[PDB]
């Protein structure tokens, strides 16, 4: 699916090839971007504290446990998508990877099955 790998300070390190197609960035407009360009806000400007509360913590939300959110493209549309986060280390720093399934065809059929009784 797409796959990103930020820093713990959510800067994009790598962005795949399907990233590029889902969110509509290209790879070397988006490492070096802060990740919450991939997001509406409030989680935008939260994002930051999100990642730094989990480091002063270590109690997970997200990693270790998934969750559906809502992404944004480059055109400024938002998504349902599906959100894995894995966690690594190298060169004694945090690195973090996240793991995104577009959802928006499930969405689109389940609101269609409804609307149709
Ligand atoms: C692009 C859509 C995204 C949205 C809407 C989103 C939203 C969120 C939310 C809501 C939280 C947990 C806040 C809480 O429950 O207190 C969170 C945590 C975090 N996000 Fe994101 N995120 C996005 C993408 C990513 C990506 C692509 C990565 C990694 C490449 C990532 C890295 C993290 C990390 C490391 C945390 C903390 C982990 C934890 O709490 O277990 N996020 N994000």
């Amino acid at each position: 699916d797409a796959m990103i790998v930020i820093d713990g300070h959510g800067i994009i390190q790598l962005f795949s090839t399907a990233a590029e197609r889902l969110f509509g960035w290209s790879e070397l407009e988006a490492i070096g971007q802060n990740v919450n360009i991939l997001m509406p806000e409030p989680d935008r400007s939260r994002h930051d504290s999100y990642i730094s509360r989990y480091r002063t913590t270590s109690d997970p939300h997200i990693i270790g446990i998934g969750r559906i959110v809502t992404g944004k493209r480059r055109d400024g549309t938002t998504f349902p998508m599906h959100l894995s986060i894995g966690e690594m280390q190298s060169g004694g720093e945090p690195y973090f990877t996240g793991f995104v399934r577009d959802l928006t065809e499930h969405q689109q059929t389940q609101a269609r099955l409804q609307e149709l009784q």
